[PDB]
């Protein structure tokens, strides 16, 4: 019950556990995660295995809940800084990668090849996470061809067909132009990605509430106000002056919290992601399939306070582009 | 002026020896020549009505007096054909009339008749789809409707023409077909927005904004055909319009929209669909322009760009009576070979 699980996870810390002290631990946040003190015990643990990112995220959390808490203050104040430079640290080591494939000259036959077989990638995955069948092969004969598949459903197909079409107008349209991001642009996204599927809500704003997950966003009135503070954030000097993955990150967020649209919000904003890092220098990104559990998880973490693990999801995500360029080439 | 009236003299002197096949070839030939030419088409016309045919031969004298007015020969002619094509056409609705009240006799919930409204439904989709190039089966067409699955070694834009329709239809026999009071610009772009909403999502819904050709018509200019369309609404909802006969509005409607051409592409059948919500509404079943009756649908088309519409409205007639006498036919047929 209350405050029993951590007593036997924390005198199994001494006994030297290992496994059974960290299992203990995420069973007594499972009956209780607003357990102040279990969070804060669990995050002295994470430093004994080097986990300085995951011991602060458990002292931030903690403090949400009880701001006055003393041993988690005095913690969170020594780590607070110390974990600003590393993931500061983490970008300079990004930003090293970005200059590492801008060193290799337009024209290369190798990276042809590579920037060919990514853009396919790209699509494959977007509409994977969200439940599409169709395989990177299918994918290919879709687009090449114009041809449909045989024995899958016309609506994935449309699917794929409404992404292809949406960074076509994204990389000729968007990308080079000059100016502010307006509310249009984004709109004039969605209807690509949606218009093949359901020409009727393509590029227009959702009119009915939903739920997603255990996240209830903002209700049909309030989603266009709530867009034209999103686009002004996107064009804000605040927003100008944070590091481009991380302003790409946020600007995702903000787009799958508000979720203005019945269907494609998830890949509107992935692909908007994608706008913000190629406006800045960098290339499209791919949040792969099999991380959607962890992509859920750290979206989820974002609305209950703390942002950073969804950033260093999307930074994590670039790094593996980056790499998978670098060594393809 | 004299290239082919050495064509005309031979195929009127053809006619006074009998020549029966051989005068109508050279008469053709004459016309293909100069289709402007006034005695051709006044003699042609006489040469048409020793076969019984006054219909055709009221168009041409109709279109002799169009390029010269006071042609004394074709006139004297068009004076007695007039009044006598006005009553076989009213004659001909009457004969439809009495046929669309046969098919409203049939009971509302009728096995036989549940069956041929389905059946044909995919039929219209078939034919609507078929004139302009899709190649796309019925039984194909059937499936993409009913599975919702894509067709092997089938392009996605045939597929995507198919679900553009059936959506459509859905959007008219739900909305606009029962709803109260007049046809608005929003409805016809909202029809449109259907069609070709799952080919092309970025013009679906919105006005043609560059200048085209359709085979020898040049439509309004891209700058006009808001007010074109501002005009045509205007004549739709006209007091002078819910006079007309239905299948004549029907066709009138569908004619005017043809030519204004508003869109890039659907244009044909954004106007199939129109003429069938006008019907339907008036109280006629929806009516199918069959994919082999392309080039006659053209033609009488093409006779209604350079003055004369009636020829129209009769193949719009036509198809109207072909309909109702497959639904008539069928249904008695599925009555016996059916339970109930
Ligand atoms: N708890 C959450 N809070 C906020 N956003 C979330 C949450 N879980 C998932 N999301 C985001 O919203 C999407 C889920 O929305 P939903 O399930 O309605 O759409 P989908 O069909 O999965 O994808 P799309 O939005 O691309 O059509 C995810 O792809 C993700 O980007
Ligand atoms: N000479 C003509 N004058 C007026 N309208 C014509 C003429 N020829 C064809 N049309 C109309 O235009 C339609 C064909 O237009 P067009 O060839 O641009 O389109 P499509 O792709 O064949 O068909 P849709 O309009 O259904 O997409 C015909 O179905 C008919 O309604």
């Amino acid at each position: 019950e209350a405050r029993a699980a951590l007593n036997q996870a924390l005198e199994m810390k001494r006994q030297g556990k290992r496994e059974k002290a960290q299992k203990l631990f995420m069973h007594a946040l499972k009956m209780d995660p607003d357990f102040v003190d279990a969070l804060t015990e669990f995050g002295i643990f994470s430093e004994e295995d080097k986990d300085i990112i995951q011991a602060d995220y458990l002292y931030t959390r903690a403090l949400t809940i009880s701001p006055y808490h003393e041993k988690a203050l005095v913690n969170r104040d020594r780590t607070l800084p110390l974990v600003e430079e590393i993931d500061q640290r983490y970008f300079s080591i990004i930003d090293s990668k970005v200059k590492k494939v801008m060193s290799i000259p337009k024209g290369n036959s190798a990276l042809r090849r590579v920037m060919e077989e990514t853009y396919y990638h790209h699509i494959y995955h977007t509409v994977a996470i969200e439940g599409n069948t169709l395989t990177l092969s299918e994918i290919r004969h879709i687009l090449e061809t114009r041809y449909a598949v045989p024995g899958k459903s016309l609506e994935e197909q449309n699917e794929v067909i409404g992404m292809h079409a949406a960074m076509k107008y994204i990389n000729t349209t968007l990308v080079s132009r000059i100016g502010s991001v307006t509310i249009s642009d984004v709109l004039e996204i969605h209807r690509r990605v949606l218009g093949y599927v359901d020409p009727v809500e393509a590029g227009r704003f959702r009119t009915t509430q939903v739920l997603v997950g255990h996240h209830i966003p903002p209700h049909p009135q309030d989603v266009e106000k709530q867009m034209q503070e999103f686009v002004q954030w996107l064009n804000s000097e605040e927003a100008m002056n944070l590091h481009p993955v991380e302003f790409a990150a946020l600007a995702h967020y903000k787009l799958v919290y508000i979720h203005p649209f019945i269907d494609g919000n998830g890949r509107t904003s992935r692909l908007l992601m994608n706008l913000i890092l190629m406006q800045a220098g960098y290339p499209p990104i791919t949040i792969r399939k099999e991380q959607r559990s962890d992509y859920y998880h750290v979206l989820e973490a974002a609305n209950e306070g703390d942002v950073r693990p969804f950033i260093r999801f999307i930074a994590k995500c670039t790094e593996t582009t980056l790499d998978t360029l670098l060594f393809a080439t």
